[PDB]
């Protein structure tokens, strides 16, 4: 598909850069026509077909056709696209309060209270997106944002639809992989990825959430992704000695090697804790 191909600035200004990756810069922006304020994310193009600078037209364009379709409030909503030779920019919904990575960083370790009052609108956003046959794959906590981070209770969108796919067959074998810490097994063993995936990866930022700490970590990406691949994890009792049974009882049930055994998005909504390009 192709997009609007006026000049960005002629609609919008831009201010304060957001965020980065590979891929894009995201830079705060403001609609000349409505004064409202939104993410504009700058994604460089492949400037040949062989090229490794720069990404594919056909991983732009599933992002943006993923985006499209959402609307919920716990994800991030696609406002327009515009294009130029260069880049695509995604006019996105603003998510002003910064990173849940950031929020987590200075003060580093929450109460069980704290952790579910997170986890339980990242689960309504997931739960959203499978029902509509997205897997994320890639949720960690840099791609949760907080609207406001100054409010006792914060509320959450879920960015960052660079790796999304649409699950037609309950699996895929297009081969994603993302951050070595969040990814599920089967992600490091190459194996066929379905919504599974992302239930592993909140398993990972549950245990972040409660502890501060990283359950697969190792000193190196290798060693990271060989402690994923053999569930080489364990609550230590320095984190978790104050920690519920039944918290350590949610997490030990998306951390699971084989996805046909893991929670789904469902079971874990139903929860008694909860219910009311990869290398060195
Ligand atoms: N809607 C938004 N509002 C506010 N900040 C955002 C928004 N989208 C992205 N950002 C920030 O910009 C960063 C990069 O955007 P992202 O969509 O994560 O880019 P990417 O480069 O394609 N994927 P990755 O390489 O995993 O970062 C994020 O980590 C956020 O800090
Ligand atoms: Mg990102």
């Amino acid at each position: 598909t192709v997009f609007r191909q006026e000049n960005v600035d002629d609609y919008y200004d831009t201010g304060e850069e957001l965020g980065s990756g590979q891929f894009a810069v995201v830079k705060k922006c403001r609609e000349k026509s409505t004064g409202l304020q939104y993410a504009a994310k700058f994604i460089k193009k492949r400037r040949t077909k062989s090229s490794r600078r720069g990404v594919s037209r056909e991983d732009i364009e599933r992002e943006v056709s993923i985006l499209k379709e959402i609307q919920h409030p716990n994800v991030i909503t696609l406002h327009e696209v515009y294009e130029n030779k260069t880049d695509v920019i995604l006019i996105l919904e603003l998510v002003a309060g910064g990173e849940l990575f950031d929020f987590l960083a200075e003060k580093e370790s929450l109460t069980e209270e704290e952790a579910t009052e997170f986890l339980k609108q990242i689960l309504n956003g997931v739960y959203y997106l499978h029902s509509l046959q997205i897997a994320h794959f890639d949720l960690k906590p840099e791609n949760i944002m907080l609207l406001d981070r100054n409010v006792p209770k914060p509320r959450i969108k879920i960015i960052d639809f660079g790796l999304a796919h649409k699950i037609d067959f309950g699996n895929e074998f297009k081969n994603i992989f993302g951050t070595p810490e969040f990814v599920a097994p089967e992600i490091v063993n190459y194996e066929p990825l379905g919504l599974e995936a992302d239930m592993w990866s909140i398993g990972v930022i549950t245990y972040i959430l409660l502890s501060g700490a990283s359950p697969f970590l190792g000193d190196t990406k290798q060693e990271t992704l060989a402690n994923v691949s053999a569930v080489n994890y364990e609550f230590e009792d320095e984190y978790f000695s104050n920690t519920s049974a039944l918290a350590k009882d949610f997490i030990r049930r998306l951390l699971v090697k084989d996805p046909k055994k893991r929670m789904t998005i469902q079971d874990s909504l139903q929860h008694p804790w909860i219910k009311p390009p990869q290398f060195e």
